């Protein structure tokens, strides 16, 4: 029998010695928290004015005291920032926790190393920054974390992400669901573990090589329910777990096609009984319900343990169907001057290193010119039991050309900024960057980020 | 009636609105830890090696569960570690951490920033780093803490500090107290709180304005006494606390004399009752024991609170041969080129900040000739009520030459590399560096530091 999942069955998370499997809470189920659209401050068709406030509160997540939380305009996690692009946008950054942040736009393709905010764009508690940027990249989901370094394990666990949704044209004119909370949904799927008071505490859960808690919380929500009132729904996945793997399937098999990846809508549609999402990897999908009927509930699992409800009201027919091309992927053409870049990825645990070293946040580890598309091969060293890592590139949207020399994963023909890479394999990828700064690329395994598996690139203009 | 301390009493911590004082513990009394001596891995004359591991661990503290701590070849603070002028020493830097942390060689004139040890310095978990240097300073009491920038804070209250000796031909020829843990001890003053299960927890005290708690800890000792067997003893104060000035002085209002300050012996000894200590400063002081008979009880105290219990017995009748001039201070020139350096210190709380803007990584804020003495002048920007801040500098001892045009406190004519700005104040140093490098200088309220109080000077040959 084979495996479902297009990555390598050896090399999952579970086979780890350190795996920490999901347990199902005692806690009732309650309905998905949707986290509502940020409202601007103003707006016009040209210009958009936002403020982002990283803050410290509590949240009712099990039953007891309230789980004190960081997050962006709200306790946990953040409300959902909406971007269009050609639209001017301007971010006012605002720190009102205690520790010094960061403010990193995951996937958007902005100036470095300011307004990509990584580890060079400190914002001390008390602090405020304005930031302004103009999105020439097509629709998708992107998402906000934290990115000092160190650490930004900390800081994501604390509940520093947010959903951000890019708008374009040609995503509007497709028959997708997009009523948002109603058919179009975040479902940013996260693990933690609560102790004495149901307060977390990373420190006393720290492990080198990826934090796990067994119990699964999927918008800042314990065993969700969300109430479908339409025929079709689409999820926006995001893995914002700092290590763990997301095998996704619903009980019944019920298939699920994906219409987008991180960067990006796929070039076609793509159907799927199972899904697996590596760290910062996105998905969206739509989900057909047709089949149910009123007072239905259905469930979404990983591996074998339950994640979300969906329970079935009554809904109107939903007749439309999917183009058979959604999306038209333009490929640069690699410059023939640049030659092949190769990144090597290699060790776990403390010995986490990229190309031979540990992140020196003073020290430039490569450079590329701006405007000009380059083969990035990047391979993953690690050996019998290994890991399957996801490579992140800051500042771009890159394209999948070869898995050890054979066609990507189904759903990788389209744009990506984050790669899952098995033990052993090296993938190709079509790298290019628009602006000029510096840009980090490091495996999303926040604990290796912070162990200093991350080099920086330095973009230029000739 | 004066107040007996030489700062300004307005702007003392006790008048602060958050000050949290000292508060005499439970705990039963005990022999002060004396931390021995670090061990060489090999010696000759003109070379030594050393090894000084961070390591985590646990710490009987109280009575009950052992308080996890850290430190430096031992499982809180750290063993004493000697060099001596003119001596090639190598020193591996192994850390055993889950965090990563930095070497910082308070006080030593050793090239920046890779040797100094600062923010530029990084040591991953479980990785190694060799370094070398020739001390050419003159004897003093330097210390070992860590310099990540941030958080310095939380390292330093995990209890990442350790004592270091520095020792030269002329400090020999000298009759002072010089065996170590008998007549000659160190004296680490800090503070810290405890939690449930005689727990530390930094995030839990936070303050952006200094962390301080109610118990007193003498070399990771709580309620100590110490057996005197000598007519003299030598005490090396350190303030290792994070924000708390120290106050000393003893019952029967018994005097001392100090014959050390942070970066030489003084010029001459200064004979005092009280004295007080701001953070980071260090103090040799000589306790003469003669008035006192076997079976006799001599406490010395901060404010009103005692710190250390000193237990007499019988002791051999001792010389009282302390010169008129110990040490020799050679003041460079300043050069007629160089302009007057102005640092201006301002803010308290979340808006620390040095000339006018918070720490940045990757920019340099200033320049300086190597070889060449500037006249540095310091202010602290404060309000009405205010606070002491100490300033300080990596990579150099300074003398003092004026605070508020006036002449410099008895105990500041030899070198230091710390020294506490009261508020409206402005002191004036003549400032040398001898290797190039770039080096900080902060104030070191140690949040203060975390909250971007902190530029950095960059020196180079001409
Ligand atoms: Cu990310
Ligand atoms: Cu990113
Ligand atoms: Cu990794
Ligand atoms: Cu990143
Ligand atoms: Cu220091
Ligand atoms: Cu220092
Ligand atoms: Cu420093
Ligand atoms: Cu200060």
């Amino acid at each position: 029998n084979y495996t479902d999942y297009f990555f390598d069955e050896p090399a999952f998370d579970l086979h780890d010695g350190g795996y920490v499997p999901l347990e199902v809470s005692d806690a009732p189920e309650k309905p998905l928290n949707v986290p509502p659209l940020l409202k601007p401050d103003k707006e016009t068709a040209t210009d958009v004015y936002y403020t982002v406030t990283a803050e410290a509160g509590e949240t009712q997540l099990l039953p007891g005291a309230k789980t004190k939380t960081w997050g962006y305009n709200t306790s946990l996690l953040g409300q959902t920032i909406v971007y269009r692009r050609g639209q001017h946008t301007h971010v006012t950054l605002k720190n009102t926790l205690p520790e010094l942040t960061t403010f990193h736009w995951h996937g958007a393709n902005v100036s470095g190393p300011y307004v990509d905010g990584g580890c060079h764009a400190p914002v001390y508690p008390g602090e405020s920054k304005h930031i302004d940027f103009t999105l020439e990249q097509p629709a998708t989901t992107l998402w906000l974390h934290a990115h000092p370094c160190p650490s930004t394990a900390e800081q994501v666990w604390h509940g520093l992400a947010a959903m951000v949704i890019v708008k374009d044209d040609h995503e509007a004119s497709l028959p997708l669901p997009r009523n948002y909370g109603v058919d179009d949904i975040p479902v940013i799927l996260q693990d933690r573990r609560f102790h004495e008071n149901n307060q977390w505490d990373y420190r006393a859960d720290y492990d080198p090589d990826g934090v796990a808690g067994p119990t699964a919380m999927i918008n800042g929500t314990i065993n969700p329910y969300f109430d479908v009132t339409t025929q079709k729904v689409r999820l926006r996945f995001l893995n914002g777990a700092n290590r763990r793997e997301w095998r996704l399937h619903f009980a019944d098999d019920l298939p699920f096609t994906q219409i987008g990846g991180d960067g990006s809508l796929l070039p076609e549609p793509v159907k799927f009984t199972h899904l697996m999402l590596t760290c910062a990897e996105r998905a969206e999908v739509i989900v057909d319900f047709g089949q149910y009927h009123e007072g239905d509930e259905v469930t979404l699992y990983t591996d074998d343990v339950p994640l979300l409800k969906f329970r079935i009201h009554a809904f109107k027919p939903d007749q439309t169907t999917l183009p058979d091309k959604l999306f038209d992927v333009k490929a640069p053409v690699v410059d023939p001057a640049l030659p092949v870049r190769h990144v090597v990825m290699q060790g776990m645990d403390e010995g986490v290193a990229i190309d031979g070293k540990k992140f020196a946040m003073q020290r430039i580890d490569a450079t590329q010119p701006i405007g000009k598309a380059q083969y990035w091969d990047v391979t993953n060293s690690n050996d019998a039991p290994g890991m399957v890592h996801p490579f992140h590139v800051h500042g771009t949207q890159f394209l999948v050309l070869s898995r050890n020399g054979h066609a990507p994963y189904p759903n990788e023909h389209g744009f990506k900024d984050t790669i899952g890479v098995n033990p052993g394999e090296t993938v190709r990828l079509l790298v290019r960057f628009d602006l000029p700064g510096v840009y980090m690329y490091h495996c999303h395994i926040i604990e290796h980020e912070d162990g200093g598996m991350m080099a920086q690139i330095e973009t230029f203009d000739p």
